[PDB]
């Protein structure tokens, strides 16, 4: 199983590189890796398991975070009471279209690759449409909004060597952009 010791931290060169496109079909190893990435999220969200292995809870993970420069991500967002949940392992995910209007989490964002918290709003697109392949090479096209849209953009950013704090304004980190959607 993957644990915190597999998660590389801010400063590691791989986090700033541009992950390489995956050739389909994925190799056996690449599939096992993607499955392990999702499994890590599962474990991180289980109170008992996370405690036992000292895992930091999270809803997204990108291959670069475990030092694998490949364009693969895993997103595991639990039911928000709305009945909506997101359990996706994506290969070569790409935002094909998006809203002009932005959105942001009121408390900012966090990342397992960044040990300490960083204050500041991270404005992203409120709505996005992503096209990707799934673990078996089949086609997936997602229409996301709000929180999940923010999570996927955060993960895709990892594939381009972009960290969440790159989006935080230095002078006015907590000042919301006019007309931006505060995601509750
Ligand atoms: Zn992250």
């Amino acid at each position: 199983m993957l644990t915190m010791k597999d998660i590389i931290r801010d400063g590691h060169p791989t986090l700033r590189q541009k992950a390489a496109e995956l050739e389909l079909p994925l190799t056996k190893e690449e599939k096992e890796t993607l499955i392990a990435m999702r499994e890590f999220l599962v474990n991180s969200q289980d109170e008992e398991i996370a405690k036992r292995y000292g895992l930091r809870s999270g809803v997204g993970l990108a291959a670069p975070q475990i030092n694998i420069s490949k364009r693969m991500i895993a997103v595991l967002i639990p039911d928000d009471g709305s009945g909506k949940s997101y359990d996706y392992m994506l290969v070569n995910p790409k935002i094909v279209s998006h809203s002009v209007q932005e959105a942001y989490l009121p408390t900012g964002e966090g990342c397992l690759s960044v040990d300490d918290n960083v204050a500041g709003l991270v404005h992203r697109h409120n709505k996005i449409t992503i096209k990707a392949k799934d673990i078996e090479g089949n086609d997936i096209q997602l229409r996301l909004k709000g929180y999940p849209a923010i999570v996927f953009q955060h993960e895709i950013d990892h594939l381009n060597g972009v960290m969440f704090y790159d989006h935080i304004d230095k002078d006015h980190p907590l000042q919301p952009h006019t007309d931006a959607v505060e995601v509750h």
